[PDB]
C-alpha cells in the first residue's frame, strides 16, 4: 500500500507519503509560486521512508477544482514522476478531500465542502460518510454564485460541518438556507488526507493509466 | 549526448531528443490544454529511439517567457521526468530559442525576437550568432511595451530577421526604429532548436541541478 499525492489546488502546497499505514507530512500554505516547494518535499518523504518512485505502487493527485494554474501545475509534476517509474494514476477531488480533513480533526460525517471559486462563484459539494468509510455523494460537485445556491435545493435537516474558503468569502450568502452548520478549522485540502482517499480507489480496481 | 527538451511556453507544444546529431522532434500547434499532449509525444519521441528517461543525460525546457500557465506546466513535467530519472537539468531561452530555429531555416546570424506578451507589451530580445556557434546577445532580455521601444536604443545598422508574434500584433509600433528587417515564417519555439542550445550548455558545464 505504498502511495504517493501532490496538490497544488488551493493556497495549500502539499505532498504526503503511505508507507503501511504511516502518512508522513509536508505541507506549505505557499505564495504566487508552488514549483519550487513540490520537488524537494517529494524528496524529504522519501528519504524519511527510504522509498523510491518505483518503489511506490500508485500515484495520486489533487483532480480540482481549485486555482486553474496551480491545479494544472501539480497534475504536471505528478505525471512526470508516473511516467518514469512507470506508476498508475488517481486524481482525487479537492472536495473530498476536505472531507476527510473534516473526519480527521473533528469526527464529521456530514460534510459541506465550498471552495472560493473566482469571479463570484463557488466550487461547492456535499458528502456523507457511509459505513464503509467511503462518501456517498449527498450533492454532486458544482459551480455556482452561492446566491442561486440558497435558492436551489432546499435538500434535508443535519448538521453539516463546513469545509474551505467559500464560506468566509459569502456569509451573507450562504447564511441562506436551513441546513445546521458547523464551524470546521479547515481551509484547503491536504495531501495527507488525499492519500487515504487513494488508498481506497485501489481496492476498487479505479486507477487509470499515466497518460489521463 | 542524449538530451531531451519539452516546451509549453506558446501556442506551440513541443518535445524533441537528440540522440547523437539526430534529432527526432514531435510538434503540435496547441489549444486551450498541454498535458494531454506533451506525455503522449515524449513516449513517441522515446520508443522511436528506444531509449529510457534514465539513459538520457539531460533533460532541457523552455524557461519562458511566454505563457504564464503553459511556461510552468511544462517546467513542472520537466522536473517530474527529470526527478524520477535523477537527471540534470537545463533551461533555455524561448528567445534564443526562436533565434536558432531562424538559423536552422532560413541561415540567419542576426535576430531580433519578438514575443506578444499580453496586455501591450513584448517580450523582446537580440541574438547575433558569433563564430563558435553562440549567441552574444545584441540585447537583454526585457517585456516592453513596444512604442518605448522605439525611441530607447537607436542601435546598430544591420539586417534583423524578425521572429516570433510581437512583430504581426503590434507593426505601427515596431515599424518604428531603423534596424534592417526581414520577414521570418518563425513564430514560436520549437524543442528542435531547444536541444542544440541544451547541447552546448552541456559542454560549457552550466546545468542546474533538478530543484531548480
Amino acid at each position: 500500500a505504498k502511495i504517493l499525492a501532490i496538490d497544488t489546488a488551493t493556497e495549500n502546497c502539499s505532498v504526503a507519503l503511505l508507507v503501511n499505514d504511516q502518512v508522513i507530512s509536508r505541507s506549505e500554505v505557499a505564495p504566487r509560486d508552488h514549483t519550487k516547494k513540490v520537488l524537494p518535499m517529494v524528496d524529504e518523504v522519501l528519504k524519511e521512508a527510504g522509498l523510491t518512485l518505483q518503489d511506490l505502487d500508485a500515484l495520486a493527485f489533487g483532480r480540482g477544482p481549485g486555482s486553474f494554474t496551480g491545479v494544472r501545475i501539480g497534475i504536471g509534476i505528478a505525471q512526470g514522476l508516473a511516467f518514469g517509474a512507470e506508476l498508475p494514476m488517481i486524481g482525487v477531488s479537492t472536495l473530498a478531500a476536505m472531507a476527510q480533513a473534516s473526519y480527521r480533526l473533528h469526527g464529521a460525517t456530514d460534510v459541506a465542502v465550498a471552495i472560493d471559486a473566482r469571479m463570484s462563484e463557488v466550487y461547492w459539494a456535499r458528502y456523507s460518510r457511509q459505513e464503509n468509510g467511503e462518501w456517498i455523494g449527498v450533492d454532486e460537485e458544482c459551480v455556482i454564485p452561492p446566491a442561486r445556491l440558497a435558492e436551489e435545493a432546499q435538500a434535508d435537516s443535519k448538521t453539516w460541518t463546513t469545509a474551505g474558503t467559500g464560506w468566509s468569502a459569502y456569509q451573507e450568502e450562504l447564511a441562506g438556507l436551513p441546513f445546521n452548520t458547523a464551524d470546521s478549522e479547515v481551509l484547503y485540502p491536504d495531501s495527507q488526507d488525499i492519500v487515504i482517499l487513494a488508498k481506497q480507489e485501489l481496492e476498487k480496481g479505479n486507477t487509470v493509466p499515466v497518460e489521463e
